């Protein structure tokens, strides 16, 4: 259990949500109830889901002081989102839970988040195509939302100090960007690739071909059809798979799908 112990990091990634009173607020994580305060003072309403009924205490506490306030006794990975209606979150979140609590945030949409990671993990989100730390973590993330490091955070911010620097990142969902074709194939598409990416395109595609569902042979013969549709797929899957833009495999994919349907 890592709490966030310095106000001047809860300001600000309060101060990054940009809160109004019209605004509702999903945090995850209740700990000493610092953030859970500032929330509270700022926004329409606070949900908090918290795992740890020993810190029932603190959520008391809060209650006799703001009437806005609603606890979640619960772990967030099994909670229901799409049951609560809220438009933004802001947490320090767990860090054991960061990527699968990403995506079901995402999945269930929102304005805006700022959530507080382990650096490198944040690292990762926001890298930029054709670097060391791009990834299927980055493209996942970068496809569906524009993210930005905050700020870095360090271990003297939290009690018991932690090993690592955390980073808070700004999460802002674009639904139009980049447009998505079928979520299921993008997803595999992406897990397949970035298996092997430091290989080509079109060779990570035949070495994970399972992932798609084709045998290696079927594979080879699809790409050597596929890439005869237009030049710019041929000069695409001959890339190594981490040099190309979050745009470049997002369409690429949407096309993949579209030639595997025809
Ligand atoms: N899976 C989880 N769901 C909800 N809250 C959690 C989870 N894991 C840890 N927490 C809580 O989040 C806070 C971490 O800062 C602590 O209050 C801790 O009890």
């Amino acid at each position: 259990q890592c709490f966030l112990i310095d106000k001047n990091f809860v300001n600000k990634a309060v101060e990054s949500a940009n809160l109004t009173k019209d605004d509702v607020v999903l945090e995850i994580g209740l700990g000493k109830g610092i953030l859970t305060e500032e929330l509270a003072k700022n926004a329409k309403k606070v949900y908090v889901i918290e795992i740890d009924k020993s810190l029932e205490p603190y959520a008391n506490k809060l209650k006799e002081l703001y009437n806005n306030i609603e606890i979640i006794w619960g772990d967030a990975l099994k909670v229901d989102l799409n049951k609560l209606d809220f438009n933004k979150v802001v947490a320090n979140l767990p860090y054991q839970i960061s990527s699968p609590i990403t995506f079901k945030l995402i999945k269930r949409g929102f304005d805006l988040a700022v959530l507080m990671y382990q650096y490198e993990f944040a690292k990762r989100m926001v890298a930029a195509a054709g670097t060391k730390d791009y990834g299927r973590l980055s493209v996942a993330v970068q496809s569906r939302a524009d993210v930005e490091i905050v700020a870095k955070v360090p271990p003297s911010a939290f009690y018991p100090k932690p090993k690592v620097y955390s980073a808070i990142v700004k999460i802002k969902p674009n639904k139009g960007k980049y447009h998505i074709e079928n979520e299921n194939f993008f997803d595999d598409f992406l897990r397949a690739i970035f298996q092997h990416r430091n290989k080509s395109v079109r060779k990570a595609l035949i070495d994970s071909s399972k992932e798609l569902n084709y045998n290696k042979d079927e594979m080879k013969k699809i790409l050597e059809d596929f890439l005869n549709t237009n030049s710019e797929i041929k000069n695409l899957i001959n890339e190594k798979v981490f040099k190309l833009s979050v745009k470049d495999i997002v369409n690429l994919s949407n096309e993949f799908y579209r030639f595997l349907q025809n």
